[PDB]
């Protein structure tokens, strides 16, 4: 890699001009913030966290024995949204397959006070979660800074949780390896007032050690699949040569 910074930014930035579509990728390497893509002003606005909430709601539940690791959440034989949801399933199993349902039930154990207070202490985004726990991941918003910082902090161990509770959750977030690196993240995708947001949030733990953080934000549109978000931010970190 002798590529210019010039060449990098035209690639990635054409990840998302051919997914016809805005967006940015945040890279985060020790403390430097790099911003990626077609959309660059998107690092700093505020958009509902959606499925991303759910890394915090499982930091929360288990921090306050909401729910264990190996604990069944059963099925409760109402139809869903996917047959994939229709099974009884452990929270890990439920981060893979951003199964609401269980996230759901979590959040009804923690409780609205609790979540609210839990969501203050880790000063989540703007840090408002209203008066419905199960639906509010609006009008609580953040930035995509805000979410590769989370990000950060989790790959570290740094947020205010023991450290078990933050190797638990981070052992549900494996989705991918790719030549001795593996990709920790969750992916969201929310209805907005007017537009729908993607997301794509976690870090690279390389073969080495090193983490490497990254949030990817992107505007869905009616058409897309989802896995457009893992695309573009797959071909974003290997143009990088962070994987
Ligand atoms: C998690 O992000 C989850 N998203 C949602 O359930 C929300 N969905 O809105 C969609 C896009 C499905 C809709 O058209 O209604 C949502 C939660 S809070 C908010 N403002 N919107 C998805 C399905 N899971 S994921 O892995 O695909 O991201």
């Amino acid at each position: 890699m002798h590529i210019s910074s010039q060449q990098h930014e035209k690639a990635i930035k054409s990840y998302f001009d051919e997914a016809q579509t805005q967006g940015v990728i945040i890279i985060k390497e020790g403390k430097n913030l790099s911003t990626y893509g077609n959309a660059l002003a998107r690092a700093n606005k505020e958009y509902v966290p959606a499925s991303t909430f759910k890394m915090l709601n499982a930091l929360i539940g288990l921090e306050n024995h909401k729910a264990t690791t190996n604990e069944i959440f059963k099925w409760d034989g109402k139809k869903r949204t996917y047959p994939m949801w229709e099974k009884d399933m452990t929270l890990g199993e439920a981060m893979a397959l951003s199964a609401d349902p269980v996230y759901q039930e979590l959040a009804r154990r923690t409780g609205l006070e609790l979540m609210q207070k839990e969501v203050k202490r880790v000063n989540f985004g703007n840090t408002n979660i209203g008066t419905q726990v199960d639906n509010f991941w609006g009008p609580l918003k953040i930035t995509p800074v805000q979410e590769v910082n989370f990000a950060d902090d989790l790959a570290h161990n740094r947020l205010p949780f023991k450290l078990e509770t933050q190797e638990e959750v981070k052992k549900m977030l494996l989705i991918k390896e790719v030549n001795g690196s593996k990709i920790y993240a969750k992916s969201g995708w929310g209805m907005g007032v007017t537009s729908q947001v993607g997301w794509l949030t976690g870090w690279v733990e390389q073969a080495n050690g090193k983490k490497i953080p990254f949030s990817l934000n992107l505007e869905m549109k009616e058409g897309m699949s989802g896995s457009i978000r893992n695309e573009i931010t797959y071909k974003s970190l290997e143009n990088l040569g962070i994987i």
